[PDB]
């Protein structure tokens, strides 16, 4: 098989980078939407960031965690541990834009199958 290439680790450093620096919401969100994450837990986390931003709220770790906890979906992404992993799985947001571009790549590869 060619297994479909994910962007897991880039996706991780996107979500991590948003926890790291909430201003990069604009920088990620200019390239991507939730639909670009094929990774359901990465998607959950992104849609909850998107919710919080729509709700005029922070998208840092604990805010996001408590958002998913109000959903009763914290466990449904891997608990606070999986969030905490993301939060400390980015090189200081320095490549966040590049990682979001790679998630968008994998999404375009998902749409342009033919």
């Amino acid at each position: 098989m060619k297994v479909p290439p994910h962007s897991i680790e880039a996706e991780q450093s996107v979500l991590g980078g948003l926890m790291l620096d909430n201003e990069r919401w604009d920088d990620v969100a200019e390239r991507v939407v939730a639909d670009d994450f094929y990774t359901r837990p990465h998607r959950h986390i992104f849609t909850e960031m998107a919710r919080l931003q729509e709700s005029g709220s922070p998208i840092d770790l604990i805010t996001l965690a408590e958002s998913l906890e109000r959903q009763g979906q914290l466990d449904s992404v891997g608990g606070f541990a999986y969030l905490a992993e993301l939060s400390k799985n980015t090189p200081s947001a320095a490549n966040i834009s590049a990682y979001a571009d790679i998630v968008r790549e994998r999404a375009v590869v998902r749409e342009m199958i033919s």
